[PDB]
């Protein structure tokens, strides 16, 4: 797709072995390596720290990694951070930069959760990890320094389909209050039947081909079928009334391109706040591979300037 | 829910008095009488002209208004620029002070079309006299200090639907070559009976009341028939292909949202590079009436910026 690909965004395309889950133990160890090597500094201004808080009823205890400001006068936001990886990779510190941003720009706490993975730990270990890390954060406001009232979720591709999926729990649990869901390029549609989804099918970082994977191994081989909940594939839900209000952004050229439009169009139509932008010429996970070039400095500045805003707003 | 409109946008909703499309030439005096109590914006970086040029056999003479840059020592893209009042309102000198911000901002020549409206003249008579100065803008290339290859087209609303019909029109005529389509919250689907068509029902600038008023104008009674062609009403194209690179935005509470969606996805699918904002509690023409509104000031920003980048790139 050469042609169609914003000239900033075509560099790193060649610079990195197209992604393989036909060995997820060989790609988890790769990513672990790469990771030893690209160390962040401290950030003076953030302090970081992990901690083992309960998981779910009889499931092993959930480790979150908490970034606060140095400095905390008044009650601070929070939001909870999931990362991606197509439920079956990558950990909280991958994201260290970007919870970093949130805490300095948006002036919030950020708790991330490092939810177990999938093939090990299918639907519903993953989300019920990232249920308990947000009943954990919503009980420990007093301890943090947060406004319960103040409490948002956001993730990216995989971590974005469980970040809309907990929106959807929260609410039918009656669950913690959250006030912002920031579902980013979420997989949410185990189907992969999207013109988008089989259109994408080579080195473009995801294609149909991962996403079959990730959904196999999430779902146990169900994806695709009528024995999928809505908490497992948000695509899947009909009442999307009373959930929080909503940034989320794709690039044209991901595969969730149109699972994404499907579900900003259905959040409005039951009357959810909705801010969606659709960047051109834009792979998966651009902003984050490409973070020199001039749309991913956009992308990046608007959804940290959303938690800003929708977080901190009267 | 009003309490779902952006507070920065709630106090210019209470002043507008409600628009009345029952008796349009008494309107159109109105506004005509409230523009004469007002000086038209000037401004020393811009020079403005206006032209009659050559129309369709039905209408012999077009005018055309010209904004260009004060200093012009290279060859600079265009924009023709279609001005919106539901296709029965309106003149090129409404928005002056828009195009006066794109030659500055984009290096740019505007050429603003005078077309002439319903009902008097209804489809095909207004697309009928921009196709025609589309024609003169790419015949007096050399004489304008214009590059053919760097000609866009945009419009808000009316003038939206009309830049998306343009676009195809000039494709399906093998017409001049357009560079970019900016079709903001473009009124393109004579059905009036989408979701967000039928929640839009108060005062909030458009509606679904009006925007049936303004079809029926248009397509002399036809609105919703099968008697209705694809350049009369953009939203029935089934072939989106080969169009130009289109940057689009709609406010959630616009009753275009889901028109404006519906027609962004299907130019994604048809592999046309577009970008697309849908901002959240902000109604039709929030950001032209209220100037001061944060929402407003970043929408005005990222599509002026969109006319910078796609006419001046590679
Ligand atoms: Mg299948």
């Amino acid at each position: 797709m050469k042609n169609r690909i914003d000239p900033e965004l075509r560099a790193m395309l060649d610079m990195f072995p197209p992604l393989n889950l036909d060995d997820v133990q060989a790609t988890r160890k790769a990513m672990e390596e790469a990771a030893q090597l690209t160390e962040l500094p401290v950030d003076e201004e953030v302090v970081v720290s992990n901690r083992m808080v309960p998981g779910p009823e009889d499931n092993p205890y959930v480790r979150v990694r908490i970034y606060e400001p140095k400095e905390k006068i008044e009650k601070l936001p929070g939001l909870l951070w999931i990362h991606g990886g197509g439920y079956v990779l990558g950990a909280p510190e991958g994201d260290d930069l970007l919870c970093q941003r949130f805490v300095k720009e948006a002036n919030c706490v950020v708790v991330s959760v490092d939810y177990r993975l999938a093939p090990e730990h299918p639907y519903p270990a993953p989300l019920e990890d990232c249920y308990a890390a947000l009943q954990w954060f919503a009980k420990k406001v007093d301890e943090l320094g947060v406004d319960a009232s103040r409490i948002g979720v956001g993730g990216q591709s995989a971590g974005g389909g469980l970040t809309a999926a907990l929106a959807l729990l929260a609410r039918d649990r009656k669950g913690p209050e959250l006030c912002f869901q920031m579902p980013l390029y979420p997989m949410i549609d185990d189907k992969n039947n999207s013109p988008s989804s089989l259109e994408i099918t080579g080195n473009l970082i995801w294609n149909h081909d991962l996403n079959e994977k990730g959904w196999s191994m999430y779902l146990d081989g169900k994806n695709g079928t009528d024995d999928v909940p809505v908490h497992a594939a948000p695509a899947r839900a009909t009442d999307l009334t009373n959930l929080p209000y909503t940034y989320t952004c794709v690039g044209q050229l991901d595969p969730f391109r149109d699972e994404t439009l499907d579900y900003v169009k259905r959040l409005c139509q039951a009357g959810v706040d909705v801010e969606f932008h659709l960047y051109p010429g834009a792979y998966h996970g651009f902003e984050t591979l490409n973070p020199a070039a001039a749309v991913s400095q956009r992308a990046l500045a608007e959804y940290v300037g959303a938690v800003k805003h929708v977080l901190n707003r009267e």
